[PDB]
């Protein structure tokens, strides 16, 4: 049919670790894309570096940049929906800004606006590292990574560039740099305006988070973390989708960081954005695009359905 039928294409655009296309057989958006074309939709991937900053010469804004223009010249339409998980959303609002007459949307998905608690213990552990070699080797063991499972190999790839984007204090700078109407006062834990003007070209702005990892119990400076997604202990997903128990793992560390509920790697409070959709779903950071290869627990609500709901959105928003 066509229920997600917009007015401009689709552009997913993929996060950290990302590629459209994992060894070039397995989708990063899980079941996404080919649930959106039947009904109705233009949808593009983007294939940017799964490790790199998002401004720079060499970064994933750029690329997506350049990408955007050939979705434009294949199609002949004049703007697209940029929908970004992850860093995909930092990467779709650095096209945005520097590019405003392109986009008519900017959607994110467990976007780390502000950051991740995570990356900032990462990138404390290194910062004991006296030579460099032993960030160096981990590095090299990502960029590898990286260039190996790109569905077109690409090279460019800096784990360390990567990590201190999503660092909470980088992603300040960043803010500062690319500010959007969208975004909410540093330190409020609220959102912004739902649309911006930039230039003269209006964008519509949305988004929504994973809050699967949830704190519970509070006691002589530990807080505990449970993982609202699954049956608790025997949940099938905890079987069969490593991430489900690792993002818990992670999760719970975020919360002894101080963010609050989160999706295992992104709190509540940095994913807010524009129009805030939902807080609520019970996913964690990877179930957010249907992951792995379709695995959820009992809880999670589907994903697909989210976002095709979000395509016909767009469409009776008239984008
Ligand atoms: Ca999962």
């Amino acid at each position: 049919d066509d229920y997600a039928a917009t007015r401009y294409p689709i552009i997913l655009v993929h996060g950290l670790t990302g590629t459209d296309k994992y060894a070039g057989v397995l989708d990063y958006f899980y079941g996404i894309q080919q649930d959106l074309q039947q009904r109705g939709a233009n949808v593009y991937v983007a294939n940017l570096s799964g490790f790199q900053s998002d401004d720079g010469p060499n970064g994933r804004g750029e690329q997506l940049l350049a990408y955007v223009k050939q979705v434009l010249a294949q199609t002949g339409a004049t703007k697209v929906n940029l929908i970004g998980h992850s860093q995909g959303g930092l990467t779709s609002r650095y096209v945005a800004a520097v590019a405003p007459e392109l986009v008519a949307s900017v959607t994110t998905i467990g976007t780390p606006h502000r950051g991740s608690e995570f990356a900032d213990f990462v990138q404390g552990v290194l910062a004991y590292d006296p030579t460099g070699l032993s960030s160096t080797v981990i590095a090299a063991f990502v960029n590898v990574f990286g260039a190996l499972t790109n569905s077109t190999h690409n090279t460019n790839q800096d784990a360390l560039a990567a990590l201190q984007t999503l660092t909470t204090a980088r992603a300040a700078t960043y803010n500062q740099n690319y500010p959007s109407a969208g975004l909410g006062a540093p330190g409020s834990c609220q959102t912004g305006a739902p649309t911006e003007t930039v230039g003269g070209n209006t964008h519509l702005l949305y988004s929504w988070a994973g809050t699967a990892i949830q704190p519970t119990f509070s006691s002589l400076g530990v807080t505990g973390a449970t993982d609202t997604s699954t049956i608790p202990v025997v949940d099938p997903a905890n079987a069969l989708d490593a991430s489900t128990l690792a993002l818990l793992g992670s999760g719970t560390v975020m919360v002894n960081r101080g963010s609050g509920e989160n999706d295992g790697v992104v709190s509540k409070c940095s994913a807010l954005f524009g129009q805030v959709l939902s807080t609520r779903y019970k996913w964690n950071h990877v179930d957010e695009i249907n992951q792995l290869l379709g695995v959820r627990g009992a809880y999670a609500e589907d994903p697909v359905a989210v976002i095709r709901t979000h395509a016909n959105r767009l469409k009776l928003a008239g984008v």
